[PDB]
């Protein structure tokens, strides 16, 4: 490949023969840091096979998001990363069903009947799982990122694939799948770099096996219209129920995955700013109400916006010409993969949130407590302010649900129980670099506290 003079800055590497992943594996968010200093806004690098094409102008992405004339593409580059990451073949059609699906049941009415089930769920696995002595004045430690990610992983995965008669046997399995569930969460990056030992390839293949037969077709009651719904689309079509297991965990995957992460760095941040959650816990204190929680929003988002970071990814279907906000005219030619990182370019962006690194609960609040949604750049609006849930069709669709999820778990916690970190003293825990890229980040150091009820 050789760069021509309308496309981006072309950087091979020093060692051309190997090139830039192994700084963009060990951590994406410096390397797209170091990359944009040396030749700015955009660049185009090889990664794995393909070559990327980064735009880290914020200005641009109202562009690129929203293509005019269909230039980009998602949906055939995501077909071939199920495939290889979780040996899924996609049908024709099964997207438009996952979506469909969603806001039939992940939104609106579907919701509120899923998130009384919720609920009672996380009310459930709440109680019991607490721990307990006969004193009731007894702190109770743990790690705080284990519990979140506990609790909401066996909610979650109990209001979306169902229960049986015997509440206590399902908090039990919910718990095993939740360590195994963990063990590939923590190998899921390496795994997808390809970084890994013999002993590892083995155990994922171990644990890929172990989630399609734990929530194998061949089987509970009542789970959620959302599953229901696509297994039964994909039984239609006459998808084998040996590839509906690996649907069902890459699904689990999916809705699991974020949630548990999100809530641990939110409660975190509560517990080292008392401010911010006293503001929460006098806003709680006043069954469906969780529309009127102006606060608490504000909070999820400060939370969403210093701990979410994906990477929004772009095949460049037919060649693609972008104007810069500067005023250039770059050229993307086809098979290219654009690639955005919201994190960096606007998460961390001190022009549109000033003091970026630092949590301020009421950020996304105005001063008469509504909602705010006015920010810009060198005096030019956003739009995407925030993008923790991706953007177009790609968007995650049980964005609404995981924060019901996140904001219930917060109330319930704040609510009724006594919060203490145990090392307040020591500051929190920075972003696991190995994770830049995949949704949620994950502590570097794990946290402990201690609970009691009030
Ligand atoms: C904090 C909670 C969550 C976060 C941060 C999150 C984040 C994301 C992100 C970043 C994506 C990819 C966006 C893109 O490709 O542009 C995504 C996709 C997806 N998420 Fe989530 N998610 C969360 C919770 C959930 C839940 C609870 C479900 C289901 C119950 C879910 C289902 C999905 C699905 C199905 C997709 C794929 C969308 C598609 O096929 O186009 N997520 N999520
Ligand atoms: C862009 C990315 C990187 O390099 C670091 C961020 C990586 C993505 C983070 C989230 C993700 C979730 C999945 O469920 C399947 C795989 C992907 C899409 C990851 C695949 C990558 C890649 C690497 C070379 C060629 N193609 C894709």
């Amino acid at each position: 490949r050789q760069r021509r003079p309308w496309e981006p800055p072309l950087d091979k590497g020093t060692v051309p023969w190997l090139g830039h992943a192994m700084a963009f594996r060990k951590n994406m968010f410096e390397f797209l840091k170091r990359m944009r200093t040396k030749h700015g806004d955009v660049f185009t690098v090889q990664l794995g096979g393909q070559y990327f094409t980064f735009v880290m102008d914020p200005l641009s992405f109202g562009s690129i998001l929203k293509d005019t004339q269909r230039k980009l593409d998602f949906g055939q580059y995501a077909k071939k990363l199920v495939l290889k990451v979780f040996g899924y073949r996609s049908v024709q059609g099964d997207h438009e069903m996952i979506h469909s699906a969603s806001t039939k049941h992940l939104r609106g009415d579907g919701l509120k009947d899923l998130n009384e089930t919720m609920l009672d769920s996380l009310s459930f696995v709440m109680l019991t799982s607490k721990g307990w002595s006969l004193d009731a004045s007894c702190w109770h430690e743990d790690s705080l990122f284990r519990f979140c990610y506990y609790i909401l992983f066996t909610a979650g995965y109990l209001s979306l694939f169902g229960y049986t008669k015997d509440k206590e046997q399902d908090l039990l399995q919910a718990g095993e799948l939740f360590m195994e569930f963990r063990k590939f969460d923590l190998l899921f990056p390496r795994f997808v770099y390809s970084l890994l030992w013999p002993r590892e390839w083995l155990e994922v293949g171990r644990l890929q096996r172990l989630f399609h037969k734990m929530l194998s077709v061949s089987h509970k009651e009542g789970i959620s219209n959302w599953l229901g719904n696509m297994l039964q689309f994909l039984r239609e079509q006459g998808v084998p129920s040996a590839m509906q297991d690996k649907f069902n965990f890459m699904m689990l995957w999916a809705s699991q995955g974020n949630t548990g992460p999100t809530s641990f760095w939110a409660l975190l941040y509560l517990l080292k700013h008392p401010e911010a959650i006293r503001a929460v816990r006098e806003e709680a204190t006043q069954l469906g109400a969780l529309q009127h929680t102006p606060v608490l929003d504000s909070v999820v988002e400060e939370t969403l916006r210093l701990r979410a970071a994906p990477t929004l990814l772009r095949l460049v279907h037919e060649d693609y010409t972008l104007k810069m906000s500067s005023g250039q005219e770059y050229l993307f030619r086809h098979g290219d993969i654009l690639a955005l990182f919201p994190y960096l370019s606007v998460h961390m962006d001190p022009d549109i949130h000033p003091e970026p690194t630092v949590f301020k609960y009421d950020r996304f609040l105005n001063p008469n407590g509504s909602r705010k949604v006015d920010f810009f750049k060198t005096g030019k609006k956003i739009h995407h302010y925030t993008m923790p849930w991706g953007s177009g069709v790609s968007i995650c669709p049980g964005r609404f649900f995981a924060l019901s999820e996140v904001k219930l778990f917060i109330l319930l916690m704040v609510t009724h129980f006594d919060l203490e970190l145990v090392d307040p003293d020591t500051p929190l825990p920075h972003v696991d670099p190995q994770r830049w890229g995949f949704g949620t980040m994950q502590p570097s150091h794990d946290v402990r506290f201690r609970y009691r009820l009030h």
